[PDB]
């Protein structure tokens, strides 16, 4: 195994995948790491599972259909494992937890949005259809470029934005296009 964390990249408490070389503290793998179980497979095999019970899933889809679809197991497993991915890039860390707002000429979202928020909403069963979750994850980004406007610092949301949604078209099989 792994002595780092496969999301934070430090050590410290962590849990060994059974079925992968990767490890985890309790909190950054999603969903928290489970108390029993033995072997313990992650997240990254639950997802390679899916993939190898049912190739075709690899063929493409139209982003439309995706968000349409109902949080069933195996889109509630995807949506987690889509939000580790943006933990798993060290720049997550602007906008995990509950945000601020107070620069001279510019005014707070109606609606703030943070990572920590979705992860609560995830696991408490909040969401219905995979487009209520893609939503919050887009109004982080959305929320951030508005209120920072000209600052350089727009350029944090862009960058992990980036991060969500090549992990999107990946996890979801959104099919290629130019
Ligand atoms: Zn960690
Ligand atoms: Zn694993
Ligand atoms: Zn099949």
């Amino acid at each position: 195994n792994s002595n780092i964390c496969e999301v934070c990249n430090k050590w410290g408490r962590l849990f060994c995948c059974d079925t992968c070389p990767r490890s985890f503290h309790e909190h950054c793998h999603i969903p928290s790491v489970e108390a029993n179980k033995n072997p313990w497979s992650c997240i990254f095999c639950r997802i390679k599972t899916i993939q190898e019970r049912c190739p075709e899933s690899q063929s493409g889809h139209q982003e439309s259909e995706v968000l349409m679809r109902q949080m069933l197991p195996e889109e509630q497993l995807k949506c987690e494992f889509l939000l580790l991915k943006v933990y798993c890039d060290s720049k997550s860390c602007f906008f995990a937890s509950e945000p601020y707002y107070n620069r001279e000429g510019s005014q707070g979202p109606q609606k703030p949005m943070w990572l920590n928020k979705v992860k609560t909403s995830l696991n408490e069963q909040m969401y219905t259809r995979v487009e209520g979750f893609v939503q919050d994850m887009r109004l982080i980004f959305h929320n951030h470029k508005e209120f920072y406007r000209e600052d350089k610092f727009t350029r944090l949301g862009i960058q992990v934005q980036d991060i969500f949604e090549k992990n999107f078209r990946n996890i979801f099989a959104i099919q290629e296009t130019s």
